[PDB]
């Protein structure tokens, strides 16, 4: 695949376009790992796909890992959370619901959307999938 010309720009009027998009997703992951720290959209991911599942064993299945593969010390390498955010999400995995990690997902959102994304924005390969092709004629 390969994301129209308009399609890339839309990702540089606002965060909400490109995490929106198929296609900038993964751009942006792809500029978030080049920085160490593509676990964060790798987590937020993980939350949303979270929200999908109704059979609350299944959440609960789905939810220790997301704990373990992000938050937790066993993680490569956790998110960024802090104390209160993480005390939270302890105490709601006791009964895991869909909304366990909502106070850490939208950390880190705002996370990617303060520090990264301006990055991604004055970043070569941003600036570089934004120029126009030659129209011949
Ligand atoms: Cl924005
Ligand atoms: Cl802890
Ligand atoms: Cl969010
Ligand atoms: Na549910």
């Amino acid at each position: 695949s390969q994301p129209t010309l308009e399609e890339i720009r839309s990702w540089g009027k606002s965060f909400d376009k490109l995490m929106k998009s198929t296609a900038g997703r993964k751009v942006f992951q792809n500029f978030l790992r080049s920085e160490f720290s593509e676990e964060n959209i790798l987590f937020w991911l993980a939350c949303e796909d979270l929200k999908k599942e109704n059979s609350p064993e299944l959440v609960e299945e789905k939810a220790r890992l997301i704990y373990e593969d992000y938050i937790s010390i066993l993680s490569p390498r956790e998110v960024s959370l802090d104390s209160r955010v993480r005390e939270i999400v302890n105490r709601n995995m006791i009964e895991p619901t869909t909304h366990t990690f909502d106070e850490a997902q939208i950390q880190i959102y705002t996370l990617m959307h303060r520090d990264s994304y301006p990055r991604f924005l004055n970043s070569q390969k941003f600036k570089t999938l934004s120029r126009p092709a030659a129209k011949l004629n």
